[PDB]
């Protein structure tokens, strides 16, 4: 089985007003499901096995995966988009990066995942606060990572990143 197309893990993002959200996670209360905010948005971020079916959101199929969520901090979402020639290259490059996200300070866990049927990447990271995230900026991954997104942007939205925070304590 190869798992680069055939693999069950994903991620479901949702975006869309922080009610019709709240709305939302009310209907799949008990599942994986994190509300995350920033200045113009929110965002439903689960994390389960299996297919969409008449879920809601975009899916992305998880290729590899570090650490664990804390519920705390802040969240980056980078997408970037591969041509074919790139993705064993990068494939290779990042899981020999991922051997050290456990020595990376303030890492809870990352997501490597490859929107379905496209070259589209999105790979999320999950960070204790945004101090240690601006640290990382530093490393030759998030370099690489910047390079494509800015060298393979066909302009059309499908190459960014975004950062988003935990919702205010009720």
């Amino acid at each position: 089985e190869n798992l680069y197309f055939q693999g069950m893990k994903k991620v479901f993002i949702t975006t869309g007003t922080e009610h019709y959200l709240r709305q939302l996670m009310e209907n799949y209360i008990g599942e994986n499901v994190t509300l995350l905010q920033n200045f113009s948005q929110s965002l439903l971020y689960q994390e389960s096995t299996g297919e969409k079916l008449f879920q809601e959101g975009k899916e992305y199929r998880v290729l590899q995966s570090s650490g664990s969520l804390k519920g705390f901090g802040i969240v980056v979402f980078e997408y970037i988009q591969l041509r074919d020639e790139e993705i064993p290259i990068f494939l290779q490059m990042y899981q020999h990066a991922s051997l050290h996200f456990s020595e990376t300070p303030g890492l809870q866990s990352t997501k490597l995942t490859k929107a379905m049927n496209t070259n589209q990447f999105l790979i999320v990271s999950f960070w204790d606060s945004e101090v240690f995230f601006q640290e990382w900026k530093k490393t030759p991954l998030h370099k690489e990572i910047t390079s494509i997104m800015k060298k393979n942007n066909t302009q059309v939205g499908f190459s960014h990143e975004d950062i988003y925070h935990y919702p205010e304590f009720s």
